[PDB]
This record gives structure tokens, sequence and C-alpha cells, in this order.
């Protein structure tokens, strides 16, 4: 009814939207579902579970390419992998931020390994596959976190024209492909001075 | 002399190492620095204020591969480029965030500019010369947060195990190949279906 997991974590990414991941405390959440502190406390027992509950659910609820489908290139995999994570955490305001305080919870613990068996699979080695899975991940973060957080020279001009009139997707996915070929010429390269 | 930019700023990276950002008050500093806080005010009106300069001072004070040497590849460049923004980034706590948080500088613009330059220099077009330089931030960036905030699946324990052993450098840098390697074949491709 009001005072469970469901609407705790609904009224959680609400509040979330309306006040960021610094101006949400469980001081205001209370208040937001209508109930004393320590109503509240008995099912959330600080901000940091709080916080965690709302990252597992920010991807599970949203991050919907988490896992490849069988008859699929890896290519197409970290692709897809890549903007469902950048949608997913664009979902929610400050989303990035949640999600890089959180320690990662088991559930993903199975998805990187699923990822992982996937890109062996496909003559990728643990190490290469999974700093494969990293700086897609980690390139993927950087670009939403600046997103989420954002005289002239004359060149800055014109390529400042072309981030003011998008919104950062094509950089993004530009520089997706530009990471997804890196490896490709690495895996297809074996022990070759490429 | 006590009160000064110079010292103000001393003391504030410092007090960053020792309580993080979020931890970083106008009154902490004060009492770091001995003065009452309206004489504090007096030289930094408020936190924001304080962490613009301690962006700029971060970057200016360790980022010294912040422009190209005459006579360098751009893969160099970057590759330099990206290593020594890390470096600066990683030298204090939550620097990466105390970036993120800061809108550029003109420090920064001209900077931009210059690289900019250099890449069209190259054969780069505006456009993916600023993609460039901004999937290397951008991964850079994500890189250095994830590693700034840091049952078992089989696999994972061997891939953790080598995210375990070293510091992150070795991810970083073997993603930063592929994503350099991920431009030159962009470059080189001009009017083909690459």
């Amino acid at each position: 009814s009001r005072l469970n997991r469901e609407s705790v974590i609904d009224a959680a990414l609400e509040l979330l939207n309306e006040t960021g991941i610094d101006g949400l405390t469980t001081r205001k959440l209370a208040q937001k579902l209508g109930i004393e502190q320590p109503t509240l406390y008995w099912h959330v027992k600080n901000k940091r579970a709080l916080l965690d509950a709302l990252a597992v659910e920010i991807l599970a609820r949203h991050h919907d390419y988490s896992l490849p489908a069988a008859g699929e290139s890896w290519q197409s995999f970290l692709r897809n992998n890549a903007m469902s994570f950048r949608r997913a955490l664009l979902r929610y305001r400050d989303g990035a931020k949640v999600h890089l305080g959180t320690r990662p919870d088991e559930k993903q613990y199975d998805t990187v390994e699923t990822q992982l068996r996937f890109m062996t699979e496909n003559g990728f080695s643990l190490r290469d596959g999974l700093y494969a899975i990293s700086a897609v991940s980690h390139f993927t973060l950087g670009a939403v976190l600046e997103q989420q957080e954002h005289n002239l020279p004359p060149l800055l001009r014109e390529a400042l024209q072309i981030m003011d009139s998008d919104d950062g997707e094509q950089a993004f996915l530009h520089g997706l492909e530009s990471l997804i070929r890196g490896f490709e010429v690495q895996l297809t390269a074996l022990l070759q001075i490429v």
C-alpha cells in the first residue's frame, strides 16, 4: 500500500527528479510519503540504502538491453548495450551519479558474467573482453555525466554550434563506433604488430 | 600572506583531500585558515567560486600536457593529453567531480581552440575533430570517476582479479588505444564505406 518497496522507490525516483541526488534526504522522502520519519526508517534505514535501491531499479526498469540476443554480433551488442545504458542513466536527474556511487549488486554480477562469457565466445580473451566492456561503460558514463552537469575562439564558434544543436547523442554514437572499431582491429590482430 | 588567492587555494586543495568535495564548506575552510567567516567571505564569496578556482588550478597546476608539441602526431597528442588529464584529475580527492561541476574557463577555451586547430590541420573536420577530443575526455573522465568512487561468477573471478591487481591504468590505456585507432580508420576513411 503506502509503505512498501514499490511506493518507497516510485516516490524516491520522483523525488530524485525534483531535488537531485544531493537534495534527496530521508527527511523529505518521509514528507513526500506523508509519514513520520521513524515509520519510514523502519522501511529504509538511510540514504545509502535508498540510493542503492534506486540504482538497481533505474537499471532493471530502463536498461532493457542489458544482455545480448542469441545470434548477435559483439559489435551490435556493445553498441546497443551502451545506448540502453545511456538512455537508462538519462531517464532520471543525476542518474549517472546515482549509479556511480553504488557498489555493483549481484544482479549486475550475473549480467557482467554473461556479457563476459559472450565476449570470450567471440574470440576475446577475458582480459581484453573485460577491457572492452569497461571502456564502453567508462565512456558512456563520462558522456552522460558531462551531459547531466551541463570573447569566443573562432573554430570553437563552429564546433560549439554542433554541440549546441543536438543533445550529445551524435557525439556519443560517433565515439561509440570509434571505440568498437578499436576493439575490432585488436581482435582481428591476434599475434601481430597491429 | 595568509589571505590571498595563493594560500586560499593551497589550503582548499589540502582541505579537499581531507574531506572530499561534499565535506568542503567555506566554514571549515575559514577554520583551517584560522580566520572569521566574514574575513574569508571577502576573499571567497561562496563554495561555487571556490570550486571554480580549484578546478582551473587543478588543471593548470597538473595537466602539464594540455597543448601539443610542434611535430607531434595527433595520436601521440590525444594519448599524452588523455594521460595528463587523468593523472591531473587523480592528484586530488574527487578531482574529477570538481572538474565535472565547473563551467569551462576561458583558459580552457583557448586550449580547446588550439587542440581543435591541431586536429583540423591533421585532416580532421571540425566536427570529427571535436568528437574525438570529446570522446577522449568523456572516456577519461568516466574512467577516473569510476576509479575515484571505488557467491562470485566464475569468469568474473578471473576478470575481477585483473582489476584488483593494477590500479586501472592498463584498462584505461588499452581503451585509449582502441579509441584513438577508431579515429584513425575514420580519418583514413574519407568518402568510403568504412
